């Protein structure tokens, strides 16, 4: 759920998931349209694609557990859904920190209306 994902984000980036990544660009948030604004936005686009490929699960609401070994996130082996959701979240949180050097304040609170057109995964 957003609880676990938000925790990963804070641990990896040092930024509170909300509002740093909840209204960023075209894909970091509820929205999902247009061309990703930058690397960080692409992390969210990919994250959406990952969630979109878990039709048999409830990514935003399903709770799961994970731990950290040797400084890296390790998804606990729970149900198939919990494991997959965890992996989608892990990849995104890491993607966020790997791209913090191009994170731009101007894309925060980005207006959804500026994002149009479906972009295939
Ligand atoms: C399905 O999509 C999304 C992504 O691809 C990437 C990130 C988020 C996302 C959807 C969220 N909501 O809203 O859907 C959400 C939320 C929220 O619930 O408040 C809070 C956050 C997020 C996201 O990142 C940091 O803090």
């Amino acid at each position: 759920s957003l609880l676990e994902f938000g925790k990963m984000i804070l641990e990896e980036t040092g930024k509170l998931a909300i509002p740093s990544y909840s209204s960023y660009g075209c894909y970091c948030g509820w929205g999902g349209k247009g061309t990703p604004k930058d690397a960080t936005d692409r992390c969210c686009f990919v994250h959406d694609c990952c969630y979109g490929n878990l039709p048999d699960c409830n990514p935003k609401s399903d709770r799961y557990k994970y731990k950290r070994v040797n400084g890296a996130i390790v998804c606990e082996k729970g149900t198939s859904c919990e494991n997959r959701i965890c992996e989608c979240d892990k990849a995104a949180a890491i993607c966020f920190r790997q791209n913090l050097n191009t994170y731009s304040k101007k894309y925060m609170l980005y207006p959804d209306f500026l994002c149009k057109g479906e972009l295939k995964c």
